[PDB]
């Protein structure tokens, strides 16, 4: 029988959650254009749409925003664990462990969406505590009067952010909430398919998202912009990379044959950030890298993906680069839990096989008869 | 493209680790019959075989046994977490968390098999601490002079086991070390395919193994023997279960269309367990349920699986029934990590598709216009 390794040409579910148009560079959440959501929506409204399948009324959104805000606090045992590990732990290992501890401590049955709301609310608190602890700063408690993105920036900086900063983060999070099928969604679904709990599913999603191949989930492009150091070095660096058969970071995608619509929106909204000398210089480098990259690689359907600008935007708003994968998980958890919820409406155990290519019927020999 | 919901009969890798013959009821690890390994081998020698692909020499096995014995200790952070949660937490949630903590505490690069050795050595220390804490008993530290299975029972009981009890645990663990492809192996491989670390892979395996649909990692057959209560009540209990649309627990397999060879080996080795009155009774019940269940369900290719006897065997050696899935994982981590190691020799990112059946091109309706 045929080996289908990678599963690239196999669908494992029907979905109404996300639609990717790789041809035209379009992305839809439940039929709504990502462009319109970036323009007019906000984190809580899109989270509501992804989980409940419709845009909320004024009343539904006010109640929903309150629910999220009163779930933001974390248990003292989780908070102590983060404080203890923040300086030396891989932050994805910290986040993986704390979501595992959340599930251990929540024994209550069913309520998949209630549990997803709890993880979504608490992950920014955990990330903020890692960042603060790393800088020898005291924990800033969540403020239940602030909206999700506003509160996120408050917990990192210890001061209420400008509405323009809130908007850029709010948009960046909306852009990472779902992207249909990929290794991390597949890990959540394989675990859900056994009727394991939703915390187990998310822990598996975080385990997969951590890997460097996952796509989208890194700060390599930003590292590259820092290596280049000056705008005038862009050409020398990019040519010496490509000619040397090396890769331009933040370029390429398995689906978009064009500019990633998420990269396009991040580049536009990145203009609202006030930039010191360092950030101004890094954005000038990124824009030149973008131009020469598209000139050489665009022919072959190799274009900026979301991670070309995402790392630099998060860095610009005051996040350490090695937290970027955790910030990705804080958004994508909505997509993961939405996909599990949809799958479980008609559950099927995911139970593939393997092709055997070894030996059979070998004769067991005791250890005294094994030579050398 | 093709919708293959459940990936039934989709092959996702090539393997030389494990072969299952569902028609004849046979199983092989690296070409060796499970019957021969159960007759003549031991936990460390089979772990060596699964990881390194051949039977070790005396020198290779002495070194490997040391490497395993030297890694059994757990961090103060892990032992304190286990002690805090042993009486309250789901034991698979505790294991999931403590393997996650192992990963966090090990920031070394590469050495997949070294990290597999660390997880395989430490998991029994965690299981034993859960069990001891539940019984208001003091932690028993691993003894590096004892073999894996000897140590395991020592950490549970606080006294060195008999060689007969050691052999039964040794065989029972070997029988769970690998079973080719299933949801837990698949969860491990999906995570490994991104080049995430081997602890991340195993955390995902444990997360999948916890689910009641996984197969093999449950105590439902033992619970059913305990509900039956007397050997005389077997015919009536089973006939009334099967006539009311319910299942005989520990019967049925997606692959074996005969007696699971792991069930046949556990039944034979269970004879060497010295049994108190309860365990004698439960085994009499189990042997009658087997006889009866084969009579009724056999013609339909429904036979005992490994989990018909496994829960009862682990219970008879002094483990609480609800630790059984952790014990399953303590052996199966060898298979998982061996499968990951094999896969990564020619890695391919696992990135399936979905069929979109939803709405497209909807107008964003401003909130003041909604219902
Ligand atoms: O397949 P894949 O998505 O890697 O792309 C095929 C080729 O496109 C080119 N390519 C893909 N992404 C990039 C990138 N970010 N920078 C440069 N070339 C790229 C490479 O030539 C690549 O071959 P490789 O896999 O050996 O690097
Ligand atoms: O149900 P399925 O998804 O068809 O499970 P599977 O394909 O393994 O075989 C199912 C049928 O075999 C029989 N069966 C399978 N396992 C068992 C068992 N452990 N005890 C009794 N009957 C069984 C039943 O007819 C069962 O159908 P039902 O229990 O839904 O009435
Ligand atoms: O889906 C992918 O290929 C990876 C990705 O871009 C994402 O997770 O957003
Ligand atoms: O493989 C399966 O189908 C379940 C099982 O029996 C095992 O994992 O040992």
């Amino acid at each position: 029988m045929e080996l289908r390794k990678g599963l690239e040409d196999i669908a494992i579910k029907e979905t109404s959650i996300t639609y990717i148009d790789g041809e035209l560079g379009r992305l839809y959440y439940r039929g709504y254009s990502i462009f319109d959501l970036a323009s007019f929506s906000n984190f809580e409204e899109v989270a509501y749409l992804l989980w409940y399948g419709k845009l909320p009324t004024r009343h539904e959104l006010d109640d929903f925003k309150s629910r999220l805000a009163e779930e933001r606090s974390i248990s003292e045992d989780i908070s102590t664990f983060v404080k203890r590990t923040a300086k030396f732990g891989n932050p994805m290992d910290i986040l993986r462990t704390t979501v595992s501890m959340m599930g251990l401590e929540d024994r209550s049955e069913g309520d998949l969406i209630g549990k997803a709301i709890k993880m979504t609310a608490k992950i920014p608190t955990i990330i903020s505590l890692i960042q603060r602890t790393r800088r020898n700063q005291e924990f800033v408690e969540p403020d239940p009067s602030l909206s999700h993105s506003e509160n996120f920036l408050y917990m990192i900086r210890g001061e209420r952010p400008s509405p323009s900063d809130t908007r850029v983060l709010d948009v960046s999070l909306m852009l990472h909430m779902d992207h249909e099928m990929n290794a991390s969604t597949m890990a959540c679904l394989v675990v859900a398919s056994t009727l394991s709990d939703i915390y187990s599913s998310v822990v598996a999603g975080i385990s997969a998202l951590k890997g460097p191949l996952h796509g989208g989930a890194n700060s390599e492009a930003l590292k590259q912009f820092m290596e280049i150091e000056t705008p005038d070095n862009v050409e020398k660096y990019v040519m010496n990379k490509l000619s040397s058969g090396q890769r331009l970071m933040g370029f390429g995608h398995r689906i978009y044959k064009t500019m990633d619509p998420r990269a396009k929106i991040l580049k536009e909204y990145a203009n609202q950030l006030s930039k010191n000398e360092e950030i101004k210089r890094l954005f000038e480098i990124a824009n030149r890298v973008e131009e020469i990259g598209i000139k050489i690689l665009g022919k072959r359907g190799i274009y900026p993906n979301v991670d070309f600008y995402s790392g630099l935007v998060f860095y610009a708003m005051g996040f350490d680069p090695d937290l970027f994968p955790t910030i990705f998980a804080s958004a994508r958890v909505i997509g993961w839990t939405a996909h599990v919820d949809e799958y479980l409406k008609d559950n099927k155990l995911i139970r593939p096989k393997a092709i055997y290519v070894g030996d059979l019927g070998k004769r067991y020999v005791p250890i005294e008869e094994r030579l050398e």
